[PDB]
């Protein structure tokens, strides 16, 4: 009994470290998440102040993409928030990266801004990815 | 008996990171909501020195919705407070910024500012969202 | 004994959490108070710089009451007071604020500033309130 | 005598808790305080670049009354001061004020600054509030 | 010995919260004597950058006493340091502060800066004001 | 027992101040990592605001290499980074550092931006250093 | 042991908040000297950006004597740092003060800068005193 | 072991207090450190955007030297960094110090920047400083 308590109040100390440095982190997780969070307003599947996708009963991109794209550079490496956030949630923004990107490529000489999508496949992956990346980002600050 | 101290001794302390990443999550969520409860003067049921329904006796919509969507952008989502506000909060608040929303669409060629509402369950849904509202906000910070 | 021991550990460091949240809950009222004092200079019952009523032997109301409504705005909503404030302080300011908006929507084409009041019920009740208006503030951060 | 033990320790980890509490009014106190003392330099009965009353061998009262109520205005209401200090502080300034605001409004058309005093009543008073202010606010920090 | 153990418990955690109200006062006195202390140029028995006193083989009077007397009056009042100070150091600098001020009122239609002192009485007197002076305010934040 | 017991405490404590300290740095590392990872940008294999390399399907060279050169000098040097950071983070940084000079160096009249890269050893292992670059600074912090 | 017990309980805790205030003010000293010793710049027997004595194999004495006399009186009296350092410090500056100000009193219609120094011993007790003033500020903080 | 009870806790509370002391010195130490490694970017191996030393296949010195003796002085005494570095680090910067500077007074008459170094010990002795002292800075906060 004696030594198993030895063990305890060596483990139990120790993990003194542990409550201490885990809280640090902890509040830079926070952070780095807040900040992320607005980055989200592009990915609304509402209608907003600007948005990257309007709803019309249609899905037309706006030219709006230039702001998400500069907008997710700063908040991804400027900022840091990079390094406090899941490889889920960075997949997922790469890949909602790459369809709009995709989408401006294809544009080239625009026609004005406001440009219908024929292919439902882009909408509706948007619209998943808005879910699952809303829920990636609440929940990264959730676990105790 | 011994064996059991032991596991409420792990209990205990494992508790303490507990105890100090709760506190700080509730910190921030007490600044989320201390900034987001400004948005209610806009859904007042009393006069302001804006609102968006001035009372008379009929119920006229102003244009300071302008406002109103303005602010609700900023702080929900610029100043990140969807991440600590509860599902109940934004969907009700999602569900008012539809009614003034729907509102302003109407007017189109708005004949000037101060337009009367003839469907009063507008004006009786909005008045309670208002109160459930205060509710929600109030009761976020109050759990301990 | 032994029963009570790891019971009454699971009450006591679970309060823990009680005895921090309550205090950082604790702070944040007592800034919310300490800012929405200086509101109640308009409700004085002596003679200030500004304030509402000017005793004479009487109690002609001024015009500055346009600034007490505009502090009142920004304090309850702005600031965020309106959370931190108890359900008796906001009905004592309501009924406050509808005596003196009333008094200038009475006034309409004023006949320049201060104007006498003849039903003396306003007055007494304006004075009551500051009175019960004043203990409720300075109570607020007295319970411990 | 397991009751009993409970019991002493209740009280205790609760007093730990508005330990925590006592101590941040405290702190308020003290800044509530600080800045009010410097409001006495106008009630001293010693020379100053400034004061009210000036020494001669009478009593002179200088208009630097004006100085006084505005520093006032902005100590009691403005900075909150109001709140953390006893009914004694606010009586004894309440009464000096009503002396020194008295004198002013008997000078109506002063001529010139640098009024005698010649009811010694007024003097005399004028010297015990400064002594006995001067204690209260220093003993309103001083009773642990 | 059980009844000095609860009784003793409740001399112990009680001093608690006074041990730490004492800290937070003796942070507060650290600060008012650090900003107290400059004031001692002015009462420097060495040559300085202004000094009052000038050292000649004499003794003559600057009028840096100017420079005193507006100094003096920020630091007691403005800054709040006499809260902090005890009834020696006040007394002290008050009688400091009438010696010089009475050299200047003597100097009336001063014949020129830089005037001999005749009466050495004064002289002495401030030295030794100088050194119990410094020692006072040295002191003050040395009790531990 | 007994030996164990106060040798335990000699133990033990010290490594409590241990606890502290450790923290310390902690916070110091976590910090100088945050600052680090934004200079990734330029060593991304995505297409991106900036970079380096663009990829095309051959791997041009930008001149942004400049700018990297300079964010490279004030985050390990100016910014004090490193001090915190391992010796294989270091490493592959003036690896990665000397694979672009190089370029930029062998570049000389260059003949306008965006040059062709030929060699594709030195592409392949540029995107290698991205990687384990990329994953040593983000375990710097995660030790605990 | 038992009543070492009760009354060592007290003395152990009261040097609790003892321990406190020591910490208190070991960070004001530890400011106070980190703030004092860019004043041996002045002082050093090394080459400098300024200096007072210039070497050559001579001694010459430079016109920054004014700057050195500038910069001590803010350290030692408008900064505080008179309050926490020892008189063995104060005694070291004191008297290097005397030799340099006596050098500028002697050149009186100085021969332009650099003047050569003849008596050696004034050489040597400076370069003394900046060994003896060096120490005395560098062991001020490591006591613990 | 009741002698040693008592003896134990006058050695461990004791050491309590000096537990926070260490930790407030250990943080100025991290700090003054933090600071004074950007120097090092002039003593470098490597190329820099400046440097002292450029490599060539040589060893050509840059009038840069005027830039580091400028920071050394504002890093060793402004920011008193000198006070928590070891005499190890001293040493080393002082002898690096005085090969360089001893480099500008042969230039004299430099003819233009760029001058290439014969004598090969002082390039040995000053790469070997280099790695001695950032050796010696990186371990100067790594000691628990």
């Amino acid at each position: 009994a004696a030594y198993v308590a030895y063990y305890y109040a060596i483990k139990q100390l120790h993990q003194k470290s542990v409550e201490n440095i885990e809280y640090a982190k902890y509040q830079a997780v926070l952070q780095a998440h807040k900040s992320l969070y607005k980055l989200l307003r592009f990915t609304t599947n509402t209608e907003n102040e600007d948005s990257i996708l309007i709803w019309e009963k249609y899905y037309f991109r706006k030219e709006n993409i230039r702001k998400f794209i500069k907008e997710l550079s700063k908040e991804i490496y400027n900022e840091g928030c990079g390094i406090f956030m899941s490889k889920e949630a960075l997949s997922l923004i790469s890949e909602y990266r790459n369809i709009v990107y995709g989408f401006m490529l294809s544009a080239q000489n625009n026609p004005q801004e406001t440009i219908r999508i024929t292919n439902r496949e882009s909408v509706e992956r948007m619209k998943k990815i808005h879910q699952n990346l809303s829920i990636e980002i609440r929940q990264a600050i959730n676990l105790k």
